């Protein structure tokens, strides 16, 4: 694949949060989406603009201990400090012994591993997480990608009973990245939409046995994703997504997948 | 792909519980099993006979906003009032864009969405849940079908140390639907039997790499099913099924898959 | 495969209020010894309960009659100082007379006591009466070494917290992990620098295998999965943290090291 270079900033935010950003003062929670094709290399010029030690750890991708982002492998960043982390990816292939080497492709995530504790409980709690997508050659690309993060009892570190809305048009091919962090198990559910419990979130073809689901138990540091055709077989509407743990939904871990008709209207909303 | 109509009533029961039934005063917990072939449409003539608002939301199957069963999409039911709910299904096909549309086939469930709160915490707690099986052309059909719901710390809203038993004979193709509800994660286990972590609960053949398990972690609104040849390779016996979370089995989330010999006997148990 | 095997196995109290399975009197370990079988194999376990309380042997996944359930229910537990021969059987997958595919015994399985403390072995599990079982399919690739990580309540292999076990391998070694969970709590098992397949073997079969590829897996009491990695594949030598990813679990010390060595013997940054 291609070699690529980006800048990443860890920053303090209002209400004592902590974001990553591609640009200083544009830090988000979750952090910016990172999109890669199998075989790509990413060199990340990472600057800690905070008064506390921070790091960048990644799930699933290839990295050397020198890019672990852990005090253990001395890969964290002093306050004000800079470090360039290297993530590599590979494509699948038979090894020489006959066995199949799984590719790097999947729905993954990066997070701090040193804020609060040597496991980044503080960083994670404050908002130092975001999505990685590693694509395979042939994978179908979406019209948009939306990142939903169950962080303890919040979605994307928002004040509860205010979970984020996502706008789309019927027939649009919408991608969701679903990441979980903190202490608690959850179940992610979506009204009017289904996906496949497999790498991609859609069945490869008729030979794919993967269960089809609208509900998934997820624990801290689990990542999955899936694409749907917005409105497929159900029409336009305010389509609720929510944590299906009853106390979680009642305390307001809910948002709307707002699927507009072609004309721009929405039924009874 | 045939169109169908059935009547469903929400009723308050004895001991302050709530349940769906196919007739008046015949409501069960779980609710009655709904079985569909892909393509089939089901129109549900639903009546809320209770003194509180109630609804019917479904997982997995195709419905419009007007069958969401939510406060949001004004698709819940006043006390005593009626509403006709529509669930469509679809077979798997090729989309124009060359991708594979998945198909509605799978182990699913229906549950109230307004009784307790705007997510029916109260309805679910009181027993407003039931199983839906959507079948695909060629799916092997069972000799019998037994629904097991881990709702909070009970099975099928029974008293504890009292979880249901299911009788069967050696060789029976027995189907289980396993639904989870409320606040707590669980692990469903079964002695003497195992299944595949996939759609049908059966391996398609030797090119099915899916994990063969007898123990599966589940949380609120998770649905799976499977089919076993009763007592396959293990013989007749009282075959325990139990939540494997230790305090959960200890407090009485246990039941018996009672697998009789052909002559109707069973080896001695307690 | 297709061989009859015989072993002896003891239950024993240990130091610090613990109980262990062992191949010999006084050599009990926590976890108990790894039992490795090929599909078709029958294992006869000459079990002796050296302890002062009723203990059993119950196994997940494998084939056993109720006379080897090791339950109160089926009266197959063992009196203090008693001996009982448990029989585990295993079958290869095969086409059934109903045209369906019979799932094989092969996978990542476990054995635990069912009668110490409660009729669900709560006390026996807590105190260390658990061990791993692997059943191999014909032509399964065999590892260079096998390592067992049990998440029992808040600990690993009933060790004192902040001191989880380390495993040593050289870059290029085929390293197998058995990953069992017991007790009351859900966990997520994670490993730095390595990935596996959510499927029977923890390895994709080929390009036809849609299994999700994961470094993080939610597990609950009595969940068992396993996988094999090439040590340092595409990441190189190093101290490769494995940890529960439940933040307070990792904080309270549920961590260990996959110590992957360069070929010369060294570890960068040690
Ligand atoms: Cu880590
Ligand atoms: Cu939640
Ligand atoms: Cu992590
Ligand atoms: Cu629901
Ligand atoms: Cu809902
Ligand atoms: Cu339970
Ligand atoms: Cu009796
Ligand atoms: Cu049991
Ligand atoms: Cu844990
Ligand atoms: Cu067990």
């Amino acid at each position: 694949g291609e070699v690529r270079r980006i800048k990443l900033y860890a920053e303090r935010l209002a209400d004592g949060q902590m974001g990553y950003g591609l640009e200083k003062g544009r830090a988000t929670i979750p952090g910016p989406l990172i999109e890669l094709n199998e075989g790509d290399t990413l060199h990340i010029e990472f600057e800690n603009t905070m008064d506390v030690r921070a790091s960048l750890h990644v799930h699933g991708l290839d990295y050397e201990v020198s890019s672990d982002g852990t005090t253990l492998n001395k890969s964290d960043v002093e306050p004000g400090g800079t470090r360039t982390y290297t993530w590599r990816t590979h494509a699948p292939g038979r090894r020489s012994d006959g066995t199949w080497r799984a590719g790097s492709a999947g729905y993954w995530h990066y997070h701090d591993h040193v804020v609060g504790t040597e496991h980044g409980t503080g960083g994670i709690r404050k908002g130092l997480y975001g999505p990685v997508i590693v694509r395979r050659k042939g994978d179908v690309l979406p019209d948009a990608t939306h990142t939903i993060v169950f962080n303890d009892m919040l979605i994307n570190n928002r004040p509860a009973h205010s979970g984020p809305n996502f706008e789309a048009t019927v027939g649009d091919r919408v991608e969701f990245v679903m990441i979980t962090h903190g202490e608690y198990y959850h179940t992610f559910h979506m009204h009017g939409h289904r996906w496949a419990d497999n790498r991609t979130g859609m069945l490869t073809g008729p030979d794919d046995p993967s269960q089809v689901v609208d509900n998934k138990i997820v624990g801290p540091a689990d990542s999955f994703g899936f694409q749907v055709i917005a409105g497929e077989g159900v029409g336009a509407g305010a389509w609720m997504y929510h944590c299906h743990v009853q106390s979680h939904s009642d305390m307001g871990v809910v948002g709307l997948f707002l699927v507009k008709k072609t004309d721009g209207t929405i039924p009874g909303y």
